[PDB]
């Protein structure tokens, strides 16, 4: 496990170096500093009732642990995850594989979690979505309903905090009028303007209005590599889902060099939608609604030593 410690500037300032970029791509944008909202209340629905306090990204295996064959021996445990990254009773958002290995299925995972430690009692609020043998449609399912565990696989990109009400940078952006989506749109704007003092953010949206090109992977891995992107979008199930979707973003604005995924939102939804997050498909009339912080920290754990740049949109 190593540790990198991010550039951290105020709140004030990011919010300021954040709505600059972000209304170079949306037509009606605010970003602001603000109370975190309660959580734990809809369409959130949390264990917890904010993102704040001891702030830090977890970065865990790899694309390159799926890709080209998978190594189905990687296996992570989220509640030991939060002791490693100096957080025990951490609350952790973000996107990975599910684990396969309590499932009995290959799944997009979205951790919600607050971990156990000595004044917390741990709750799994995960959701995880797969692909229905039914009619190739998407399932989501709570895993706290299915499994009782703190089980993960392969990858995760996760935000990590106290989970503690107070300041936070909510981030409003209407109509898209540029190219980027608006997890891309935020990462590059840090990185233009903080360039070599690297960045790193987390915390949840809701898109509110939209639609948007999601994907899950199938429920059993590939018996031959996939050696392109073109041959895992091949494999990937593809769709288009509608709001609201509740998202959970982890985004990097330069990687220092850990091998890290820069960008990887997944999300749910109370309509049975869920997956992991490429761009909306009606620009005109998308609505985003977001709560984030930056990271103090970034923890790099079992980084493959093998390692390629495919499979990471
Ligand atoms: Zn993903």
């Amino acid at each position: 496990c190593a540790e990198f410690s991010f550039h951290v500037p105020s709140l004030e300032e990011l919010a300021g170096v954040m709505q600059k970029g972000l209304k170079d791509n949306f037509a009606d944008v605010q970003v602001s500093v603000v109370d975190c909202p309660d959580l734990t209340k809809e369409p959130f629905t949390f264990p917890v009732k904010g993102i704040c306090g001891k702030t830090r990204i977890a970065e865990v295996g790899g694309v390159p642990y799926l890709l080209p064959l998978v190594n189905q021996k990687k296996v992570y445990d989220l509640n030991k995850i939060a002791k490693e990254i100096k957080l025990p009773g951490a609350f952790i958002l973000g996107a990975g594989a599910g684990p396969f290995q309590t499932l009995g299925f290959n799944s997009e995972f979205m951790p919600v979690i607050q971990t156990e430690s000595e004044h917390k009692p741990p709750v799994n609020g995960s959701y995880f979505a797969h692909v229905n043998p039914a009619d190739g449609g998407c399932l989501l399912e709570k895993y706290s309903e299915k499994c009782h565990d703190f089980q993960c696989a392969l990858l995760a990109n996760l935000f990590a905090s106290e989970g503690q009400p107070g300041k936070v940078i909510e981030v409003k952006a209407k109509r898209r009028t540029g190219p980027l989506n608006f997890v891309t749109c935020m990462r590059e704007t840090l990185e233009k303007h903080y360039g070599n003092k690297p960045i790193g953010m987390g915390g949840t949206f809701i898109i509110q209005k939209g639609k948007v090109k999601s994907h899950i992977m199938p429920a059993e891995f590939s018996s031959c590599p996939l050696n392109s992107d073109e041959e895992v979008n091949k494999w990937l199930h593809f769709y288009e889902m509608k709001a609201p979707l509740v998202c959970l973003p982890v985004f990097v604005s330069r990687d220092p060099g850990f091998d890290l995924r820069l960008e990887h939102t997944h999300f749910f939804s109370r309509h049975g939608e869920g997956g992991h997050y490429h761009y909306d498909t009606t620009p005109d009339i998308v609505e985003y609604l977001g709560y984030f912080l930056p990271a103090e920290f970034l923890y790099r754990i079992d980084q493959p030593k093998e390692t390629h740049s495919i499979g990471r949109d």
